[PDB]
């Protein structure tokens, strides 16, 4: 069978009717694979060698007891076929070590979802900058007169940290220095500017693309509906780029008909859609998972 | 002419008799390229094009007055021929903002020495993975019983954190306790334990290798020597990689015959090698420098 | 009825087999008094009145069960009578904050177990500062130069940070000056150094001192003694202190006949002592606070 | 002669043309006292007794060399007259340490202006908890929804951290929410609210005090002005419990009628009042030292 490994925050801690890493262990455990469970401590790395201490789960649906271990081991992690790295945001330094630790058993023939060399090339608010024609006004500065001329141009701006807290800064606001010297610690980190989109109001979007090809609904935040004809066209766009480069599973944030954010490394909205559509995500991302390891 | 690019580190603080950064513009001004100064804080990101407030530099080694401004500008990245990027560690967030950054502008035609992808790919500490035939014994991991472990099988060894503060455990200290507590803070953060090599009495060698080629004397920390015949071994195993990578000027660091480190953020000791001995090597990185801007 | 608060970190994560909090709070429950529950969050000032939501509790030594709050409200911290601040360390800003909210209900009749100006007046490792007659030899600064010279003076000493992580540096340790680095924060922060104690391996005792007089029993870390002849004599020479400062329940540590700290925070081995010797540490407490609360 | 002793930021990095402390350490010298010179990491503490690493200072109003060290020396404390705290805020833990060491050379005979004990006890925001009756609406606590509801009820409020970044929200201001997360660090630390003064278009007042008396001008935020009759009565009624806490030299910060903070750390505008009109506060304070001297 297949062997899946998935890293993931602590699993006593999840809500299993929301949780999308929950219903792709539900999904795998149906095909019969072999699941290994495994937190950012659990993986190590001896003398170039990637190594994990797994623990062999089962999973129910049961709100009172939804894991077990069936069993405790320490392995090469190139004995597991895929590993899915389902590891929450913040993106910082441990995200990016724990990335190499992935890639040494990645040229070992393991399958990961998704690949780790994309986890540190995509950032999620600065990959947009690679589809400017799909974003809105963005930019990225450590200057607080260049976020002050922006907002003069603009208006009516939000203002995020590259790693929720989004200030908006409207005309006639009178916090806009304490917020650029709050979100860039006075100079010395990177923040975001974009133009304020009016069309959030409509809704704030969730497509997930499962390499490459969208999924046809969409969550607007919390309503599922199918993928407009602005939905589609975006996710066409950018989906070759993500099957390139081994973006198995992404979530896509689109306020209107601009794309905002790239989710590569725990999207989430599966139990959403799939509860209000004939549609199976976990299916079509196993499918997908199944369709690499017989490509190589 | 060249126009050159330089991030760094404040230049109104650095010791002109041993910066390596320093020895760069001096020669780079002997061959009349055109110098544009900038700090992290100068470089954004407008739409996806990367821009920056240069000045324009003029260098002298004067301990009273060193550099100039004759200039300053706002320009695309992309109207510079070479950006050196030369910031200092810590290899943080914001060091791989800024490589997002510079990237945006090498996609544009300029050539970024070291290449911002392999900057991000290749972690000081944790790319010696890649190359365990050279490199002593090592484990990375968040785990104080792995850690004690490590130490049980080799009684001497050297603990450090990953982003000097290197911890020598030899048998009978009493700390490898409180010491693996503080270095993985409570098992939070990985960390990298290597057994002691006692040839270090002999010397922590510098070896430079610019564009896969190493640099025929090295400084064995401040001793300058020519190589030996196992500095020359692991240059030759370890250079090819680098060249292909972009990784154009490398500093390796070799204790007896074992790989520790590999520097690509900023390689220094240029000052050291080259008052003892008759070879330049900001000449050997500007001949390659426009060597590769002419393979293009 | 005393109406008991008491302030504390989460009651749902303690453990109640040795817990001394959960020791108090059943002693005044059996006593017939009305328990209030809070943590910090709860505590806030409101034009110079204090005041909490506070949770009515019920506490019972059920492993399953410990605790249920049977009523809920919003009052003035004037109403109680007694307030318990059994927060943990650290003793950092926050707690130091928490203290003048405690000290605005203290002027208005409330007992405050300990005195809140006090607690900022008596750090637990810097007020033998005021006893260094019965303490080791101690040594507090930022400087590397002075922790080298106290090791060559001692030849064995301890290194601590003020706010275990324990370092000893014996004769022939490598690590002095990454250790002095680390704990300083390279000449940022103080640390204290002391001689080593090797009386320690004859016991870390805790007595504990309720209102000046010292409880007969300690705890040498885990076994239950009567207290020696030098317990009695240095708890003798600091009690008198401990009850005109309003420090009513202290904790001293002693290795051999050196006092080495002061608990004045959150004093715990009530259970431990309480367990193997007919003493009831909770009703000496409580007496004590009894009798202050007639005695105004 | 006095022997003043100061610790302060470094003097090397000062303005002399605005700097408080440069204007005190002037009039000290115009008196003829031998000045010693410190910064916090200069301070250290041995066997409880409290000890310094000074420089015997000479000062002059020369702005391309405005001190000298003319020796160096290692003394008790307790063998200075007076200390003059003059550390910059922020109020921390370190800064808490110092205030024992001092507190040593204290109780050793030494005059620390101002006193270490009320240092701690007088924290700059929450000591106007004692003086309601002067005070804008103040609300501290970590709660979102305390802070939500002042907000209701006043309608336009200011939001600081107690350890300038001052959010205004005002009515129809869209981040409350975001605000209050961020000063509370998702409810773990407290922070302040007061309702918004629009007398602050009028001025930011700044009132000093010497030993209970007040200066007659102050320093509207820059222009100085004689006393108001509001301002004389604020200062009378926080005047008296100045002089008892052994606070010789403070500022308060008056908006219109209110009373919004108290500066007992290193108040300054001593330049600005002092050179529009005909008095000498830095002779104020010393003749205040010299009397509180000669008083025991």
């Amino acid at each position: 069978m297949i062997k899946l490994g998935i890293v993931m925050d602590p699993i006593a801690n999840i809500n299993i009717k929301k949780d999308s890493s929950f219903a792709m262990l539900l999904e795998a455990q149906r095909r019969g694979y072999e699941l290994h469970y495994m937190e950012m401590g659990d993986l190590y790395l001896i003398n170039g060698e990637a190594r994990a201490h797994t623990r062999t789960l089962n999973v129910k649906q049961n709100y009172e007891e939804w894991f077990s271990f069936v069993g405790e081991q320490d392995l090469p992690l190139a004995d597991l076929d895929v590993i899915l790295m389902r590891k929450d945001p913040p993106f910082d330094t441990e995200f990016i070590y724990a990335t190499y630790i992935l890639e040494r058993a990645e040229e070992k023939g393991t399958l990961i979802v998704n690949k780790p060399q994309s986890l540190r090339d995509c950032n999620e608010k600065l990959f947009t900058a690679w589809f400017s024609d799909l974003t809105p006004e963005t930019l990225v500065t450590r200057n607080k007169a260049q976020l002050k001329a922006f907002w003069e141009k603009h208006s009516d701006i939000i203002l995020k940290p590259l790693d929720a807290s989004i200030f908006r800064v409207k005309e006639g606001d009178p916090n806009l220095g304490v917020i650029a010297e709050t979100l860039t610690e006075h100079g010395t980190r990177y923040c975001m500017a974009q133009n304020y989109l009016p069309a959030i109001k409509d809704g704030d979007k969730r497509v997930l693309v499962v390499d490459g090809e969208p999924v046809p609904y969409c969550l607007a935040r919390g309503e599922p509906r199918p993928l407009t004809e602005s939905d589609w066209k975006i996710a066409r766009q950018i989906g070759p780029t993500l099957k390139e480069k081994g973006l198995i599973f992404v979530g896509l944030d689109i306020i209107g008909d601009r794309l905002t954010e790239i989710n590569v490394t725990s999207p989430t909205c599966i139990r959403e859609i799939e509860a209000e559509f004939p549609v199976s995500i976990t299916g079509m991302l196993m499918d997908a998972i199944e369709a690499r390891l017989q490509q190589q």
